[PDB]
RNA sequence: GGAACUGAAACAUCUCAGUACCUGAAGGAGAAGAAAGAGAAUUCGAUUCCGUUAGUAGCGGCGAGCGAACCCGGAUCAGCCC
RNA sequence: GUGGACUUACAAGCAGUCAUGGCACCUUAUGCGUGUUAUGGCGUGCCUAUUGAAGCAUGAGCCGGCGACUUAGACCUGACGUGCGAGCUUAAGUUGAAAAACGGAGGCGGAGCGAAAGCGAGUCCGAAUAGGGCGGCAUUAGUACGUCGGGCUAGACUCGAAACCAGGUGAGCUAAGCAUGACCAGGUUGAAACCCCCGGGGGCGGAGGACCGAACCGGUGCCUGCUGAAACAGUCUCGGAUGAGUUGUGUUUAGGAGUGAAAAGCUAACCGAACCUGGAGAUAGCUAGUUCUCCCCGAAAUGUAUUGAGGUACAGCCUCGGAUGUUGACCAUGUCCUGUAGAGCACUCACAAGGCUAAAACCUUAUGAAACUCCGAAGGGGCACGCGUUUAGUCCGGGAGUGAGGCUGCGAGAGCUAACUUCCGUAGCCGAGAGGGAAACAACCCAGACCAUCAGCUAAGGUCCCUAAAUGAUCGCUCAGUGGUUAAGGAUGUGUCGUCGCAUAGACAGCCAGGAGGUUGGCUUAGAAGCAGCCACCCUUCAAAGAGUGCGUAAUAGCUCACUGGUCGAGUGACGAUGCGCCGAAAAUGAUCGGGGCUCAAGUGAUCUACCGAAGCUAUGGAUUCAACUCGGAGUUGUCUGGUAGGGGAGCGUU
RNA sequence: GUGUCCGAGUGUCAAUGCACUAAGGCGCGCGAGAGAACCCUCGUUAAGGAACUUUGCAAUCUCACCCCGUAACUUCGGAAGA
RNA sequence: AGUGGACGUAUAGGGUGUGACGCCUGCCCGGUGCCGGAAGGUCAAGUGGAGCGGUGCAAGCUGCGAAAUGAAGCCCCGGUGAACGGCGGCCUAAGGUAGCGAAAUUCCUUGUCGGGUAAGUUCCGACCUGCACGAAAGGCGUAACGAUCUGGGCGCUGUCUCAACGAGGGACUCGGUGAAAUUGAAUUGGCUGUAAAGAUGCGGCCUACCCGUAGCAGGACGAAAAGACCCCGUGGAGCUUUACUAUAGUCUGGCAUUGGGAUUCGGGUUUCUAGAAACUUGGAUUUCUAACCUGAAAAAUCACUUUCGGGGACCGUGCUUGGCGGGUAGUUUGACUGGGGCGGUCGCCUCCCAAAAUGUAACGGAGGCGCCCAAAGGUCACCUCAAGACGGUUGGAAAUCGUCUGUAGAGCGCAAAGGUAGAAGGUGGCUUGACUGCGAGACUGACACGUCGAGCAGGGAGGAAACUCGGGCUUAGUGAACCGGUGGUACCGUGUGGAAGGGCCAUCGAUCAACGGAUAAAAGUUACCCCGGGGAUAACAGGCUGAUCUCCCCCGAGAGUCCAUAUCGGCGGGGAGGUUUGGCACCUCGAUGUCGGCUCGUCGCAUCCUGGGGCUGAAGAAGGUCCCAAGGGUUGGGCUGUUCGCCCAUUAAAGCGGCACGCGAGCUGGGUUCAGAACGUCGUGAGACAGUUCGGUCUCUAUCCGCUACGGGCGCAGGAGAAUUGAGGGGAGUUG
RNA sequence: CACCCCCGUGCCCAUAGCACUGUGGAACCACCCCACCCCAUGCCGAACUGGGUCGUGAAACACAGCAGCGCCAAUGAUACUCGGACCGCAGGGUCCCGGAAAAGUCGGUCAGCGCGGGGGUU
């Protein structure tokens, strides 16, 4: 063994209560650990970036049912 | 005739360098010199030396690095003979 | 070395430091004196290299004197200063020189974008519109010098290679050759050939890389010699000693070359490539060394990359200046994100007793999990505020160094739940840190040294003597020197509670009294009969006794026992929690808690004071760094001043 | 260390060997005491005899000439100074 | 040029290896070498120049440029071993002929038996199981020879038990001369602790009047040479080869020196009734003598002439071609690494570690990638998976159909984590958005790279539309830079116009996988080693730890007929000691000498003897085992360098360990570890192994402390002679 | 939001879901109804789908009861932990302050809010 692979510094890049420019990246994820609410659009590797400038808010009933909206 | 350390963080091309060194000829100097040229204005008008153009052009395992010439400004300026 | 003051012969000692006393002296000098001295306290040379230095790590005998960050250039870059300023200035040279002027060729600013053609405050990409660099805007003014910080290139802070190359010098040592001369006492052995008697005997003869042994040539073994008598020898012993011998002279062969009966041996006393001069101050990522003083700030041993790992590049951290202007920082509120501790089996692996059944499955019950999660804190990170105390931050430009870390505690891995082990996270100390405590001691506990005082309160730690300070006070605890070195395990050790029995209808040991019944009980080997031993315990006679405890020879008896009794006269026996202790408990020169000594506490657990105790804090005096505040550095108030690499600043000494 | 030449006598089979000595030459350019440990070159050693030690390393022992006598083996010479 | 070979000429000369003599010298031509062959494969310059292009109005000039034809040489085919070699592993070209064998070769190894000694790791003779013999890198013998090595025996010895006495030269004392290595400074003790972990110098405690002198050799990690061992340096040098690169040399084709001619000519021209005389441009054999080379004659080397003689247009030399070329030369030969080597690893992806942010090391625990898919894409539309039970045709535990349960227990191309049921899974229709030009904004990184990305243009594709498309559910499927190939484009293109060449856009070439990548192009070896450094880093020793080692204790199964504990103690548990093999890497690489012996010793006690005990399965005696006990004592020899162990023969007994595995400024020097050499084994080679074997320099001068002796001074309240008490210190201590 | 009830479509986002179950009927919805063709089944008008009444509330669906199941879930007490401060050689553990789960019990629920329309009491 003695093998390993680079860190992928994934996360909630922008936490609810953070104003965001358009195109800011807010969550990094392997998949849909977050499912993108209103105003946000999710990319190829399933990072989801805000489309509209404003505050970031978490809709989060959880269990795969967590969504990131942006409010203007 | 012609190095090698060395640099290239190794090392062959490269550089170190036509350096050091050996050998020949000669003088108070020597060399060179009177355009089958530079050059791009149909200009220049022998040779040598300084400043500059200029680290420009360019050369380079296009790497380390190596590097002009013309224009222009001065020092000195004689062209003579087969 | 000579002479004089003071001193020195039970003293333990980085050579001193402060203090006190004794003696001597009085020319910056009768003092807050100079020389010396006794005693007391205190006290790990210096530098370097270091995680860490008194080190038993390096360097150094001592004093002097030489001795290391330079110079260069029409170079690049920055800070400061000066002239001129939208412009600024020369170079080569020329003419003068006890003096400098002329000299515009040329350089820099003025426009940028593009790969370039080329356009031009626009420009490249492109088919038009999205960008990049750029001007407007802040038009940030440049340039010639001087000084200085850096950079470059050249020996480039100084010393130091082993090597490489060039042209020479060497065969007078030694390695061989050639020419030519010379030397080898003496004794032993007796080949051929030649000649007689029958290959053999005799004679005769004088051969040999033959024998012994002097010179001579050579070095076999011990010893001596080992700052030698000698830079390879000496005594003694040994090899050869007519041969492949020794030796003179003259002479030839040499540097990757010669010579070599072959060791890489010899080539002028260091030959796996001589010597000398030179290239040449070769290179040196390696070592050591780098000197005057004071002020201010102050690190790093981390990340990634590397023919990289002990070295470099770029970040990270330091400093100086400019700008900005609280953006910092801690703490609080609000919010969001997380899958650890824990905890759980709901999936995956595992796994514990059963029921159920052609056992997978299934149910009751029961568990572990870094790569399991139905769950899931504490904390932690981002944002916003400041609803609150503070002073840092950000970018831009010059200079750095650091890129070897060390411990402890917490959390993990690796290891053996070893290591003053190795590798990460994290906090603090050390590095770079002085002062008090811990006998001693970078890391631990206390506490960050501006200077001066024969002033005060305290921290940790202490208060019997060493040794500063209560032989303090009160309730105990341990009689072990435990204190002042572990454990599994044992113990009628001792206090504190605490759970279970049987007693003035009289029990525990304690003395006499009885020990019974089938039954010499079934089941066993050869006999096993309270009393080897696998299987099973009911029944009679009794105020009274279990087919019944350990012993006994191999089996029964035998003295005791569990209930019974006259006596006996009052508590006992059991497992338990614990507090302090005992054993368990052997290592190497001589013992010990730092020592004395401590229970007639100087141990201990609980409380409470009173004081000692630091370079921390307070007092008086004093000076720097900064900043405000005033007058044309000064002074006030506040504040700050441990320090390695390093950066900055003010100054002293020499020619 | 250094090449060549001459290098007497007594005795001893011989000799340039060994011992004494002629000629000739010299006592080695600090001395004098003293008679410890220890060290170097030496002499003798009870009893034992290799026990020593890596090894009999070293030190003994053997010693010249003459007579007698000498093996396994042999390349017929030698081993043999058995 | 000239020389040596050689004033020699195959019975001679050169090289290579074996190494008198004797009997001998087997197998294997596959690779490598070499010698022959030379049907065919390939192969340079040169001869040829068909065609492809520029540039000019054109003549023409000019850049490329095939086919065929071109030597040696290599591929191919034989052979060669007294050529390099090979003759073994429960198919290779073959597999060991004789001879020998525990060897100079034997690891296991002190092999087994015999011999010799009281005792034999040695030695000798047999045996053979030859790790890992062997036939001219020669095998088996051999008389004689050896300062050769090994084993034995005689002889004699101070080698020794065990040393003594004597001599001389030192050594000591006096007078004369009078150095040296060294040296931080010294007012320089013992223990025990502590500190970088070995203290004179830090702590406590003990001891110690001042100073010498003769001695010793424990300490001062004493002295000496900035470790020759080990590691490091993008140090060096010597040596090696099928590392790389060149190259003296060497072979080969063509051109010149270099020529007439006959002879066969694939061909040239004007020549003539498909044709041949003048003639060749050449090639080819063959031949010739004026070039040239060489030799003989009074004129030695050289020149002349030569009645001359031989070779001969070759040989030699100049240029150029291609091959051979460790002989020479200049170099390359990676890093991490709980010391180097060996093994492993080097880039990207997934998980745990990673301590609920991101991040985080390890030669830590697990596994994947160097691709795929014309549809596994875009879009539009449509389906729902495991698994179980009941029932069923050839099948039955599981084909297939049928019902019931069925937030998933399936699937998602490969590894896993996330994710997913309104799909990313499955199945069709259409087509390519697997587009060109851009990139607001962020994530991430020191850079450089990397990730995601709304929306705009041109234009597509699917859908009725909203809308979705600039690749795949996601995360791996990858390499800057240089130098070049291919297609466009029309920017530079040196006087001008063109073109040659260059630039740009697209694309191709990389286990450069040591994966940020030194060159286009590179392996070993050093023990002949050299330099510079490192205690940054191994071998020793000390330290820390104590797995392993040594010891004790608890339990108690059983053994002990019986009876656990007289003894012994399974399977398990707890400690101690630091003597073993270690780990770790802390002081020491400007030096800490290392194994064994010898000489001196001293300490522990886990006690071999001796002394005092308890229990005993103790009658007695001899024992067993445990307790207390460290005063003393603990033998001599054979084997091996040994420690050890075995053995002889005795003992009261033949103790175990510490003290740098105590002791080399005390001694040896056998072992091991420098240069020579040989054997086996490994390597083609230089060379190599902690396998073996012979051999191989151990440095007169003691300052200090410390130790044994011997004085000087002073002290001890007068100055003196002599006798003394013993504080307190040593020696002795055994036993049959 | 007059009272109910139906069809649909949201918010919510198992305290709403399952099962047992009962009411429902031409009003709404639902099956049945037929198929050459629109349109379709990798076979079937089962599914889409196109043409409709009867019939029937069977099934599905809506709505009520329902605490067997699931779903939620205290308090209390712990586990753990931020800071402080300690002991044990060690594995380990204690104390002060404050934050504080998970599991279980107690107990809670078969929901809760809109919007448009259709038909009822005519
Ligand atoms: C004193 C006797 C000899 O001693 C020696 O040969 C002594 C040498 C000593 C022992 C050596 O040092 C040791 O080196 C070991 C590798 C390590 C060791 N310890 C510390 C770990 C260390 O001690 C040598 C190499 C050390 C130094 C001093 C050195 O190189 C000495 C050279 C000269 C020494 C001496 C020289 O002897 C020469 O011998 C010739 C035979 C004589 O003729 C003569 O030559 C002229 C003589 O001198 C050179
Ligand atoms: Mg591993
Ligand atoms: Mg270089
Ligand atoms: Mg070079
Ligand atoms: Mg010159
Ligand atoms: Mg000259
Ligand atoms: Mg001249
Ligand atoms: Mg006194
Ligand atoms: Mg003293
Ligand atoms: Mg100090
Ligand atoms: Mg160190
Ligand atoms: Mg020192
Ligand atoms: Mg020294
Ligand atoms: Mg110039
Ligand atoms: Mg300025
Ligand atoms: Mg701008
Ligand atoms: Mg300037
Ligand atoms: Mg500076
Ligand atoms: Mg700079
Ligand atoms: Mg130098
Ligand atoms: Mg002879
Ligand atoms: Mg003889
Ligand atoms: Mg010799
Ligand atoms: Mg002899
Ligand atoms: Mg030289
Ligand atoms: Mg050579
Ligand atoms: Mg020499
Ligand atoms: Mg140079
Ligand atoms: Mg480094
Ligand atoms: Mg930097
Ligand atoms: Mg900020
Ligand atoms: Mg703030
Ligand atoms: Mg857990
Ligand atoms: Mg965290
Ligand atoms: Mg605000
Ligand atoms: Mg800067
Ligand atoms: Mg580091
Ligand atoms: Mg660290
Ligand atoms: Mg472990
Ligand atoms: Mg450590
Ligand atoms: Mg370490
Ligand atoms: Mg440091
Ligand atoms: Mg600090
Ligand atoms: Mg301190
Ligand atoms: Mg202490
Ligand atoms: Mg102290
Ligand atoms: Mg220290
Ligand atoms: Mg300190
Ligand atoms: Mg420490
Ligand atoms: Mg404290
Ligand atoms: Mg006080
Ligand atoms: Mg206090
Ligand atoms: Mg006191
Ligand atoms: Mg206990
Ligand atoms: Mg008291
Ligand atoms: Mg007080
Ligand atoms: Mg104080
Ligand atoms: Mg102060
Ligand atoms: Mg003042
Ligand atoms: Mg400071
Ligand atoms: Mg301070
Ligand atoms: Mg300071
Ligand atoms: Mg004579
Ligand atoms: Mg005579
Ligand atoms: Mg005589
Ligand atoms: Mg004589
Ligand atoms: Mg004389
Ligand atoms: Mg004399
Ligand atoms: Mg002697
Ligand atoms: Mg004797
Ligand atoms: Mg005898
Ligand atoms: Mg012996
Ligand atoms: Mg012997
Ligand atoms: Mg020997
Ligand atoms: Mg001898
Ligand atoms: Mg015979
Ligand atoms: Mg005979
Ligand atoms: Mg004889
Ligand atoms: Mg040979
Ligand atoms: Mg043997
Ligand atoms: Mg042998
Ligand atoms: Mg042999
Ligand atoms: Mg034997
Ligand atoms: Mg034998
Ligand atoms: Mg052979
Ligand atoms: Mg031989
Ligand atoms: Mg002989
Ligand atoms: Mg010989
Ligand atoms: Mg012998
Ligand atoms: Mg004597
Ligand atoms: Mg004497
Ligand atoms: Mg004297
Ligand atoms: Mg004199
Ligand atoms: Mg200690
Ligand atoms: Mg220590
Ligand atoms: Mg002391
Ligand atoms: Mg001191
Ligand atoms: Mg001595
Ligand atoms: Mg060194
Ligand atoms: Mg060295
Ligand atoms: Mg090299
Ligand atoms: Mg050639
Ligand atoms: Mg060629
Ligand atoms: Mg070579
Ligand atoms: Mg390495
Ligand atoms: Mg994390
Ligand atoms: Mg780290
Ligand atoms: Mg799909
Ligand atoms: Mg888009
Ligand atoms: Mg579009
Ligand atoms: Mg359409
Ligand atoms: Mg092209
Ligand atoms: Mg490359
Ligand atoms: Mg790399
Ligand atoms: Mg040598
Ligand atoms: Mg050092
Ligand atoms: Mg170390
Ligand atoms: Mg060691
Ligand atoms: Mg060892
Ligand atoms: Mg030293
Ligand atoms: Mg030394
Ligand atoms: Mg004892
Ligand atoms: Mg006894
Ligand atoms: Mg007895
Ligand atoms: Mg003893
Ligand atoms: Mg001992
Ligand atoms: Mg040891
Ligand atoms: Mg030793
Ligand atoms: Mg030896
Ligand atoms: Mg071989
Ligand atoms: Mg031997
Ligand atoms: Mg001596
Ligand atoms: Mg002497
Ligand atoms: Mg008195
Ligand atoms: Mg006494
Ligand atoms: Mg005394
Ligand atoms: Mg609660
Ligand atoms: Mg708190
Ligand atoms: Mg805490
Ligand atoms: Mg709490």
């Amino acid at each position: 063994n003695g093998r390993d692979s680079n860190p992928k510094y994934l996360g909630v890049k922008k936490f609810g209560g953070e104003v965001v420019k358009a195109g800011n990246i807010l969550v990094r994820q392997r998949g849909t650990k977050f499912k993108a609410g209103q105003g946000v659009g999710m990319g190829r590797d399933h990072t989801l970036f805000a489309l509209s400038d404003g505050k970031v808010v978490f809709i989060n009933k959880g269990k795969g049912a967590r969504f990131i909206s942006i409010e203007a």
